[PDB]
């Protein structure tokens, strides 16, 4: 287990916590992209997003909106993101799901969204064919 | 309501479906970012992350992964990201809350990610102060 949020769920490595029960763990994430950045995982190790069950969905996204308000609360920023990266190339370092509670303040933040978008590259039957094949597959979901 | 998210709920407005259950409707982002980009959203009209009650969080949530997971399967990405915007400085257009899961290929990928650490900025103990305050909220 070369994992770094397991040790710090386990206590091997120190941590700024800020909230806490049976299968969450709330910390500060050193890296502070804007004041208040925190990190929000489930102590079950699960690598991304895929491996979410129900029943591990239902003991850890309630505390998603808590962790929000509260660092709302906090610091009163003019804005707020939830990040969650799933693959290297996603941007996701360490191969335990997390997601990422970014307050904004605007001027001097660390993070930013580029949005390109490419809404003339597809026709309207095009993403009914799009979303009609994703949906197939959730039809066992 | 002045929704324009409500009005796609209620049929008003045509969307591309990708997913529909008692509680929650996901449908395509016609801005496409990235082949795949979809909209996941509760039926029920909320602002924002933080007008969540812990029983419409557990009738949203468990969408997420599940759509995550047919999008990872239809087009086989080698990444993908989950984004949620909370006003209009965090880049929130549409005022309902709203989960962005956006498939990544790389080289064209619309989406990307500014990251600016600043840990260099913070001692020790201010984490803690820092934690420890949101922390006080918290109970
Ligand atoms: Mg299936
Ligand atoms: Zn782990
Ligand atoms: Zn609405």
């Amino acid at each position: 287990e070369n994992c770094i949020f397991c040790k710090i769920i386990a206590g091997d490595i120190p941590s700024a916590k800020v909230y806490e029960d049976e299968h969450v763990l709330a910390f500060l994430d050193i890296s502070q992209v804007t004041k208040g950045h925190t990190l929000v995982i489930p102590k079950t190790h699960i690598e991304n997003v895929y491996e979410f069950t129900d029943e591990l969905a239902k003991q850890y996204f309630h505390a998603v909106p808590k962790i929000a308000r509260a660092i709302r609360d906090e610091f009163e920023p003019i804005g707020l993101n939830t990040l969650n990266n799933n693959g290297e190339k996603a941007g996701q370092s360490v191969f335990h799901y997390h997601m990422h509670i970014i307050p904004r303040y605007g001027k001097g933040d660390g993070f930013g969204a580029v949005w390109k978008t490419h809404a003339d590259d597809y026709k309207p039957e095009d993403l009914q064919n799009i979303s009609s094949s994703i949906a197939k597959r959730l039809a066992s979901s």
